[PDB]
């Protein structure tokens, strides 16, 4: 469980990276309302119904802070965020939907990158 | 007797940059499963009866080392990956029928690539 | 009423040269063709349709003479950039879809030196 290799660290990134800048065929960057969770004194609703929260920075601060141990490790908290946003959000909203194809992405995206 | 030049670069990668990018009606790039082939590992059964596979990694390939002479050369590797696509996979099975959609988007981006 | 320090300055070095430097996925210099505009003899056209024309050059010559006084001044000439290759070439085009994906890096290598 020692340091984290920077190959490791190398992937990690641009897996996120070829996730959060994913624009669809419209050209919509998706990640826009992930990015940034929105305030306990904005959306408290949110923090009542989700136990377990989660953005995308805080899973970037995780990477660049050598947390995450395996690819797998990550998948987790991308998928929970995603499991978050798809708990909230009425399906067929475009919340709700994104979150969907982003999970793809990733999956692929690590694929591309990984084992 | 002689080289490979900017006419034979750009023109047949501007095809193949197209075919990638090609999403049908639902937005859907049909590239995806044919960029990166299974492992001999992951599915046998593919090698144990296709003759000569090919990837898509493998074109752009041929391309960045200079294979392909005309026009004619790509082609044949092109349409040979749905043949292989169709020979394997099964008749309406998404695959297959992405595997045609694909030949044809080519065929476009050849012929209206007029010089 | 004052001139710019070396620390602004070299951001709009550092940003513009992030910029510059990027290529895509493929690994592919978008930059490339907006470096330097097309000759006036070369295309007529551009100079008839394209009102305040700028290539990345001036712009570097514009940090040079500390013509730039905030980092506004400067994104206000990099997007001034992308709607003249935006309003020049067609929609889809090549060129045009570049344009679009460099305003993006601009903006997120600005916001990234923001913080
Ligand atoms: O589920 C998430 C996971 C990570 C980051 C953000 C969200 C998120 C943001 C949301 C929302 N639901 N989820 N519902 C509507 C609300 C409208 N205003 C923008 C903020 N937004
Ligand atoms: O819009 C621009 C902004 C800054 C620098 C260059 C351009 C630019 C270059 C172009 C073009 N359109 N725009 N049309 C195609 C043509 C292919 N041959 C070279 C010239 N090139
Ligand atoms: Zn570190
Ligand atoms: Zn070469
Ligand atoms: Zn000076």
């Amino acid at each position: 469980l020692s340091p984290n290799p920077p190959k490791l660290t190398k992937q990690m990134n641009a897996i996120i990276d070829t996730v959060i800048n994913y624009k669809d065929s419209s050209g919509r960057q998706l990640s826009e309302v992930f990015i940034q969770l929105p305030s306990r004194k904005e959306l408290p609703e949110y923090y009542e119904l989700i136990r377990k929260p989660v953005d995308f920075k805080k899973i970037k601060e995780r990477i660049r802070n050598h947390k995450y141990r395996s690819l797998g490790d990550l998948e987790k908290d991308v998928m929970l965020l995603c499991h978050n946003a798809q708990t909230f959000n009425l399906e067929g909203s475009q919340i709700y939907e994104d979150s969907i194809v982003l999970q793809s992405v990733f999956k692929s995206a690590r694929q591309k990158i990984a084992k």
